RNA sequence: UAGCUGGUUCUCCCCGAAAUGACUUUAGGGUCAGCCUCAGGCGCUGACUGGGGCCUGUAGAGCACUGAUAGGGCUAGGGGGC
């Protein structure tokens, strides 16, 4: 037992999602495609309305 | 700082919206609900349909109520004439 192949074991899955392309996740990146949507939204958690 | 404008880069596969309601110094912005999707759980219930019961005041019609209305009759009131 060696290190080829001590890989992690089905799962852990790193592969973060990159929403710049033609495809998938694109031009308006993610659910965006309106507008104030850009620095930030004011929250909700408490404030908003 | 910019609730505004612009821009956001490889591929294939499955599903697939909304442009409505409520509140908002709110009205081209938001929070919750509505509608989309994924995961786990329940499993014949779901849209649609057959049978049966109850709830209803529209279309149409009607003048019994509330009002409107043409002609005639009968008839207070008022008007003209003896
Ligand atoms: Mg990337
Ligand atoms: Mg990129
Ligand atoms: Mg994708
Ligand atoms: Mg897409
Ligand atoms: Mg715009
Ligand atoms: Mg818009
Ligand atoms: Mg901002
Ligand atoms: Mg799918
Ligand atoms: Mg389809
Ligand atoms: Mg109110
Ligand atoms: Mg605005
Ligand atoms: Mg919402
Ligand atoms: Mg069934
Ligand atoms: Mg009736
Ligand atoms: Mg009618
Ligand atoms: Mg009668
Ligand atoms: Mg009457
Ligand atoms: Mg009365
Ligand atoms: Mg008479
Ligand atoms: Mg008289």
């Amino acid at each position: 037992d060696l290190r080829p192949n001590p890989g992690a074991n089905k799962r852990r899955k790193r592969v973060g999602r990159g929403p710049g392309s033609g495809h998938g996740k694109t031009a308006t990146r993610g659910h965006k495609g309106q507008k104030s949507r850009s620095g930030g939204l004011k929250d909700p958690r408490r404030f908003e309305g």
